[PDB]
DNA sequence: GCCACCGCTGGC
DNA sequence: GCCAGCGGTGGC
């Protein structure tokens, strides 16, 4: 994908973290949903903005 | 140029 | 129809 190496430790991770920004920004951690971004576990180390990981 | 949103939509 | 999560952007 554009934003997934699908090779990396991030790209095979299945589960967020429950702790960091994006994750409790997340309706199944209790969050208002307002930034909507993947764990910052999951960002991909080689292809997301920089910023994300 | 950055970042905290928010519009949008492919995939289900 | 819902929703994960990407791309664009207003306001700084
Ligand atoms: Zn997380
Ligand atoms: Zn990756």
């Amino acid at each position: 994908s554009a934003r997934m190496c699908g090779e990396c430790e991030a790209c095979r991770r299945t589960e967020d973290c429950g702790h960091c920004d994006f994750c409790r920004d997340m309706k199944k951690f209790g969050g208002p949903n307002k930034i909507r971004q993947k764990c910052r576990l999951r960002q991909c180390q080689l292809r997301a903005r920089e910023s994300y990981k």
